[PDB]
């Protein structure tokens, strides 16, 4: 018990959102379709409630209320994402620049600043242009790099006078693993035997190609930022990565080496190229010629290409050793030879949230942060996402739905765990809660609510503060 005053001076507290999950106005103000527009409309069976982001939380119209809601809590900063196809309706410069899209984000930024809230902007939060998907399969083509670079530069030119904090990509792990290994997220590609039962793809090659291309697009974009923009705009640029914490299934050395392989595959996949200039050893060994290779020039470009690392933490998994399968079912999912579970001998690692993958384990938050400290030279970190969900329940009266004690408990323990890690030397500068509002939770649609504020989808998307909102107001005092 635990308040802002417990944290170092200058420490930043905020909330996070993303364009597709919040904005709505999908076909409004000249916005082009993204792969998630396509994905939700053509494959509604892949969304738990067959829903889409057409309206979402209507932030495109209601963003002033959002800023008001953050301000009432005393938030320092807002993490949001720009929709690529709101700026470049068909992905590329030559396809035309959408003026009305630029106006919207200017309005959002100006509104935030008029109320003392600093904007942290994610360039890519999965809403990849459909036109570039159709043209060359999006991130499976090296052509994506320049189109991304051109998109990024328009953001630097239009917004960089006021925006001082930039994130290139959000959770490339999630994007690549779910989009191309399991095919459960857009663009919904995978091997036929894999979970998404996709019509096209290869779970053993495509995840790696996609993410390789994201890393190159990231590095190119950082380089560009530092070369042309950083001198006069004096902002910072980084990237947001997820990691679970991995507890060895038992005390055996092989289970310990599995947990190490799990983290190498989920997290080191991006961290090692960024810190050491190449993919993890276990990745190059186990994946072989299915993993692309950096040229010497590419390695130089990727190494050290960041001002900070955004870190997302939600849960822990047990990690157990797995024999090679051995043969013709190569998938990124199994490539690690680590079997991931949240339950061990019928005992869940922590209480299970509404998301079936989300188990409450505050300990691992600290563990992850210290792992980063000890193994990656303690880089500047912001916690770009942390949070939990409850079910969307149409039978509960409104006032019962606002009582999110489980969320308060989640934040209480995780903030304590974050504090202890900081006190033990973790180079952490800020913290963003996922998320400000209930929103479109991807393949879970609206069946699940992550918000500190309730959104009534059946009453014009009206916002209501949950109990946790009040809790954060207290916490954020002075
Ligand atoms: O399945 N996963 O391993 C996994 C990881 C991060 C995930 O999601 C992350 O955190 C939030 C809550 O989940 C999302 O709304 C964010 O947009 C995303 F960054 C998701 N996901 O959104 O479905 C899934
Ligand atoms: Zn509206």
């Amino acid at each position: 018990p635990v308040s802002r005053r417990s944290f170092p001076k200058g420490f930043i507290f905020g909330t996070a959102s993303s364009s597709y999950q919040y904005e709505g106005g999908a076909a409004e103000g000249g916005r082009g379709p993204s792969i998630w527009d396509t994905f939700t409309h053509q494959h509604p069976e892949k969304i738990a409630d067959r829903s889409n982001g057409d309206v979402a939380s209507d932030s495109y119209h209601l963003y002033k209320e959002d800023v008001r809601l953050m301000k009432d809590m005393g938030m320092d900063a807002y993490r949001f994402s720009i929709s690529w196809t709101r700026i470049l309706p068909n992905g590329s410069l030559r396809g035309g620049v959408n003026k009305e899209g630029i106006k919207y984000y200017n309005n959002l930024i100006n509104e935030l600043l008029s109320k003392g809230v600093q904007p942290f902007i994610t360039l890519f939060h999965w809403d990849s242009p459909q036109a570039l998907e159709d043209k060359y399969n999006g991130f499976l083509s090296p052509n994506i790099i320049n189109d991304f670079k051109d998109y990024a530069e328009i953001c630097f030119k239009e917004f960089g006078d006021r925006v001082k904090n930039w994130i290139t990509f959000n959770e490339p792990w999630t994007f690549c693993s779910n989009g191309y290994a399991t095919g459960l997220f857009a663009p919904g590609r995978c091997s036929p035997w894999e979970k998404g039962n996709c019509s096209v793809g290869d779970s053993g090659r495509e995840p790696y190609t996609a993410c390789h291309h994201q890393l190159l697009a990231h590095a190119e974009t950082v380089r560009l930022y530092k070369a042309k923009y950083q001198a006069l705009q004096k902002g910072k640029i980084g990237i947001t990565l997820v990691s679970h914490w991995f507890v060895p299934f038992s005390r055996s050395k092989s289970n310990n080496d599995a947990a190490k392989r799990a983290i190498d595959f989920m997290f080191g996949w991006f961290m090692d190229p960024l810190i050491r200039g190449d993919y993890p050893l276990s990745m190059r060994g186990l994946v072989g010629n299915r993993l692309p290779q950096f040229t010497k020039e590419q390695s130089k470009l990727v190494k050290g290409a960041f001002d900070f690392i955004g870190l997302n933490y939600y849960t822990a998994n047990y990690a157990d050793n797995l024999p090679p399968s051995n043969g013709l079912n190569n998938s990124y999912t199994t490539d690690s030879r680590a079997n991931l579970t949240g339950v061990r001998n019928g005992i869940p690692i922590g209480p299970q949230a509404a998301s079936p993958w989300l188990y409450v384990y505050p300990q691992g938050f600290r563990d992850l942060l210290l792992y980063v400290k000890e193994n990656y030279g303690n880089p500047t970190v912001y916690i770009t996402e942390n949070g939990v969900d409850e079910f969307n329940n149409k039978t509960l009266p409104l006032q019962e739905a606002l009582k999110d004690d489980a969320r308060i408990e989640y934040y209480h323990k995780h903030l304590l765990s974050l504090l202890s890690a900081i006190r033990d030397g973790a180079n952490v500068k800020g913290y963003f809660a996922w998320s400000l509002l209930d929103n479109f939770e991807w393949s879970n649609g609206y069946t699940v609510r992550f918000g500190i504020n309730f959104v009534d989808y059946n009453d014009g998307r009206k916002r209501y503060p949950k109990n946790s909102a009040h809790w954060f107001k207290k916490f954020l005092l002075k």
